[PDB]
C-alpha cells in the first residue's frame, strides 16, 4: 500500500549521459550506439540565442570543435549533422551500455521520467507530464540543457525527451529525440508564452482510482454523471474534456474497484465544485494529474 | 528554475539488487562485496509472522536453503548470520557493481531515495522523509521487502534504510542496514500503531526558500517572530519545535535569499493561522516538509 510520486530506475539512462562542450557552451548529450544526441544551441553563444541561424551558426563548426567526454574519457567525433532542433554527433566508439531504445514523441497528458544532468553527470530523476500545453514543469539550471525524458517497458528504454529551453514564467520546453519540439516553442531567446495549462482529467481519475485502491474514500460520493454533464464542468474548471477513448482506458481500474468511470467522474465533479474542504488525498491538498492510468496500474501491481 | 521531489540516480544500487528466497518466501537483498543484506522475516511463513523466535527458526536453515540470484545467475552462498532484524548471507563472489558505500543510521526529518524492488528487479525510486514516528510513506507491495533508501554524495552511496513491513494504518518500517528497526517496530505481524506524523518545521522552511528563489513570494509577509514564539505556534499545529540548530542549518538559504530565518518563521506562522486561501507553493496545496536545508541548496545549485 502507499502511493508515490515514482520514476524509473535511471541507471539505464546514466549510462548514456556525455558532456558536450562547443567554444564556452557546455551542456549535456545522449550517448546512443555510436551516436551523440545534444541540443543545436551548444553552438550558439547567449549573443547567438537571441536570433541564432543554425545552419550559418553550423558551417564555422568542425567535428573537432564538438569535444565529447563519457566520464573523464574523450570520445572522437569523425562526423556531425543537424536533425531539426538537435545535433547527432558520429563517434568512433559505440557506447558499450547503449540500452534496448525506441525514441517515441509522447502526446500531452503522457508522464515520464526526467535523469537531470550537469557537465554530462546526473544529478537526480523526477516524473514529469507533457502538459496540454507542451511544456514540462521540471526543475532545470544553467548546464541541465540535454537532460532527457524516458519509459522504460521492462528492459526497453523509448526517449521521449530532451531539455532544450526555460520559459520568461520558469516552465520548459524541450523536443523528442529527433529534435521536433512539443508544441510552438523555438530555440531562441524570445517572447515565448505558454498556453492554458489545463488539467489532465483522464489523469486526475486515475490517481482517484489510485486513492480508493490505497484506503481514501471520503470524496467517493453517492452520484454519477454522463459525458457531456462532466465535460459542462470540466470547462469550467480548465479540464481537458473526457473522451470514451479516455473511459475505456480507466476499464481496468473500473473493473478492479468496483467504481464505473461515470461515478468517479461525479465524484471528481463534486471535488471540482466542492473543494477539498482542508482534506487531502494521498498527502495531496489538490488533484493530482501527473499519473496515466498507465502508471496507477504499474505501481499498483508492482511491474518490474 | 522549477522545484521537483528529486531522487538521486538508482544506478549504483540498481546494480547492487539480488532475489533472495527462503522456503516460498521471495524478496529483495542488497549485494556489497561478497555479502547480501535482506530482512531475517524471509526465514518466516505468514504463520511464522504472527509470533516468530528468529534464532530458533534460524538453526532449521542452511547456506544452501537462501537461494540469491543477481540477474538470471545464482550466487553461491558459503555462510549465513543474523545481525538484529537483517541477515548476511557470504556470497563466494563479490559484487563487481559494489559501489563506495556507508551504512548509516538517519535521523527523523532527513530525507532519502527508495529504489523499490520485486524479485531483486527495480520498479521505481522515489524521495521519502523519515517521519519524526519513525515510520516512511513509501510505496511498497508484498515482494518488496528489502528494498532500501540511500542517499549518494558524489560517488559514495550512505545506505540509511531497509523496507520491513506495513503498519495496519499502511505506512512503512524499515532497519538501517546493521538491522536496527528505526523507532519501536518489530518484525512481528502485531498491534503496532505509529505515534504522532508531526511536520519537519525545518523542512518545511527549507521549501518555503526554494519557493521565494522560484518565485513564488505571495506568502512573504511584513512581520518577524521569536523561536519561542513561533514554537508556541508550531505545538498547536503539530509541528516539531524548532531550534537554533535547526536556523543555523537555514543560515545559507537566509544569506541567499536575504531573508532572515525567523521572518520566514513568521511567514510560515500566517500559513498555519491563515491557510493557503486556495493558493499554491511550488504546485502544492499544503506545506512540504520532505525537502531538507541540505536537498534545497543541492536542488538550487545543481550539484552532481
Ligand atoms: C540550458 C543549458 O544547459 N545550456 C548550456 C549552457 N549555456 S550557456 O550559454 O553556456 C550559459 C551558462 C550559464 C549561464 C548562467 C548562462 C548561460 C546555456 C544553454
Ligand atoms: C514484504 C515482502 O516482500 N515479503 C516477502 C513476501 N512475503 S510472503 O509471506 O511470501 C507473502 C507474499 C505475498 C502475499 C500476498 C503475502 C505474503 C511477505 C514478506
Amino acid at each position: 500500500s502507499g502511493f508515490r510520486k515514482m520514476a524509473f530506475p535511471s541507471g539505464k539512462v546514466e549510462g548514456c549521459m556525455v558532456q558536450v562542450t562547443c567554444g564556452t557552451t557546455t551542456l549535456n548529450g545522449l550517448w546512443l550506439d555510436d551516436v551523440v544526441y545534444c541540443p543545436r544551441h551548444v553552438i550558439c553563444t547567449s549573443e547567438d540565442m537571441l536570433n541564432p541561424n543554425y545552419e550559418d551558426l553550423l558551417i564555422r563548426k568542425s567535428n573537432h570543435n564538438f569535444l565529447v567526454q563519457a566520464g573523464n574519457v574523450q570520445l572522437r567525433v569523425i562526423g556531425h549533422s543537424m536533425q531539426n532542433c538537435v545535433l547527432k554527433l558520429k563517434v568512433d566508439t559505440a557506447n558499450p551500455k547503449t540500452p534496448k531504445y525506441k525514441f517515441v514523441r509522447i502526446q500531452p497528458g503522457q508522464t515520464f521520467s526526467v535523469l537531470a544532468c550537469y557537465n554530462g553527470s546526473p544529478s537526480g530523476v523526477y516524473q514529469c507530464a507533457m502538459r496540454p500545453n507542451f511544456t514540462i514543469k521540471g526543475s532545470f539550471l544553467n548546464g541541465s540543457c540535454g537532460s532527457v525524458g524516458f519509459n522504460i517497458d521492462y528492459d526497453c528504454v523509448s526517449f521521449c525527451y530532451m531539455h532544450h529551453m526555460e520559459l520568461p514564467t520558469g516552465v520548459h520546453a524541450g523536443t523528442d529525440l529527433e529534435g521536433n519540439f512539443y508544441g510552438p516553442f523555438v530555440d531562441r531567446q524570445t517572447a515565448q508564452a505558454a498556453g492554458t495549462d489545463t488539467t489532465i482529467t483522464v489523469n486526475v481519475l486515475a490517481w482517484l482510482y489510485a486513492a480508493v485502491i490505497n484506503g481514501d474514500r471520503w470524496f467517493l460520493n453517492r452520484f454519477t454523471t454522463t459525458l457531456n454533464d462532466f465535460n459542462l464542468v470540466a470547462m469550467k474548471y480548465n479540464y481537458e474534456p473526457l473522451t470514451q477513448d479516455h473511459v475505456d482506458i480507466l476499464g481496468p481500474l473500473s473493473a478492479q474497484t468496483g467504481i464505473a468511470v461515470l461515478d468517479m467522474c461525479a465524484s471528481l465533479k463534486e471535488l471540482l465544485q466542492n473543494g477539498m474542504n482542508g482534506r487531502t488525498i494521498l498527502g495531496s491538498a489538490l488533484l493530482e494529474d501527473e499519473f496515466t492510468p498507465f502508471d496507477v496500474v504499474r505501481q499498483c501491481s508492482g511491474v518490474t
